[PDB]
């Protein structure tokens, strides 16, 4: 149906906008702390601590399968990146501090992304 197609075109356009959001958020992580999944070879206990791991590569795979239906879904995954890191790592660590900075800087980007998603529809 044409209605199915139009819905598909909206998903595609949201996918475009979320790719640009993703790039901008990932630029706020120049150390690449959040670029890849935590390795279970190098942190064997990780899944005892963190039940839903997340990273920018895993978000990028979901994005390219058009797997985010709305901004809320995408933000949930972003927040997992930050929130997981801030539980596993102590306050005095470079990891925790990097999460804080990504959160604070990413807030700005997400604030305008929400306006654009609502505005364009």
């Amino acid at each position: 149906s044409m209605e199915q197609v139009a819905m598909e075109l909206r998903l595609t356009e949201l996918t475009r906008l979320l790719r640009s959001v993703l790039d901008q958020l990932q630029d706020k992580d120049p150390a690449r702390i959040f670029a890849q999944p935590v390795s279970l070879k190098e942190v064997p206990d990780y899944l005892d601590h963190i039940k839903h791991p997340m990273d920018f590569a895993t978000m990028r795979k979901r994005l390219e399968a058009q797997g985010y239906k709305n901004l809320h879904e995408f933000e949930e995954d972003f927040d997992l990146i930050i929130d997981n890191c801030m539980k596993y790592n102590a306050r005095d660590t470079v990891f925790y501090r990097a999460a804080v900075r990504l959160r604070d800087q990413g807030g700005v980007v997400l604030r305008q992304a929400r306006r654009e998603v609502d505005s364009i529809g």
